[PDB]
């Protein structure tokens, strides 16, 4: 690999029913955004994290990831992209964690 990191953290929540102005956010959506915010734990450990691929505390990362993928995957876009986006977007996020995870344990490299 070469390198990996970037992000952008804005994105506005403000649910309710309140007829005109802005519409509401998506449930497509916010349903990734639900796991994502969760995933986010995940990474920190694994930028913070320190093993190997069969350490025990790896498998809790690496299940615990997955665990999101799932939950990202569960989500049924039916064939909205602000959904599908999110959904391609979440799970390539995780998947980004844990190949950086295995990485992480097989040794970090970023300096």
């Amino acid at each position: 690999g070469s390198s990996g990191s970037s992000g952008a953290p804005a994105e506005p929540a403000a649910p309710k029913s309140g007829e005109a102005e802005t519409p509401p956010k998506h449930p497509g959506v916010l349903k990734v955004e639900a796991i994502l915010e969760k995933v986010q734990g995940l990474e920190q450990a694994v930028d913070s994290f320190e093993g190997k691929k069969t350490d025990k505390k790896y498998l809790m990362i690496e299940e615990y990831l997955t665990k999101e993928l799932l939950a990202l995957d569960s989500v049924d876009p039916e064939g909205r992209a602000d959904v599908r986006q999110a959904r391609r977007d979440g799970v390539r996020k995780v998947q980004t964690i844990l190949e950086k995870l295995e990485q992480k344990a097989s040794g970090p490299s970023s300096g």
